[PDB]
C-alpha cells in the first residue's frame, strides 16, 4: 500500500539527519584546523618580530 | 658579532619556511574537508528531490 512510500520517506529522512550530522562532523574538523592554522600565523609573527629585534643590531653594529 | 646574528636570523629563517609549510598542510586538508561537505550537501540536495516526489506521488494518490 501507500505506507510503503511513507516509509521510504522517514528513512530518506533518517538518512538525511545522518548526512547532517556528517557535515556537522566537517565543520568542526575545519574550525579546529582553522585555529591551529591562526596559532601558526601566531609564530611566524613572533619569528618575523624577534627576527627584526635582530636585523635591528647587525645594521646597528654594521658601522659600529 | 655580525656571524652571531648571522647565524641567528638564518635558523630563525629555517622554522620560519618549515612553520609556513604546516600551514600549507592545514589548508590542503581544509581544502579536501570543503569539497567532503560540498559533495556532502549534494547528496542533502538528491535526498531532498526524492521526498519531494515521494510526497506528491502521496497526495495525488489522495485524489
Amino acid at each position: 500500500g501507500p505506507q510503503t512510500l511513507v516509509n521510504s520517506l522517514e528513512f530518506l529522512n533518517i538518512q538525511k539527519n545522518s548526512t547532517m550530522s556528517e557535515i556537522r562532523d566537517i565543520e568542526v574538523e575545519v574550525e579546529n584546523l582553522r585555529q591551529k592554522k591562526e596559532k601558526l600565523l601566531g609564530k611566524i609573527a613572533n619569528i618575523e618580530q624577534n627576527q627584526l629585534m635582530l636585523e635591528d643590531n647587525l645594521k646597528q653594529i654594521d658601522d659600529r
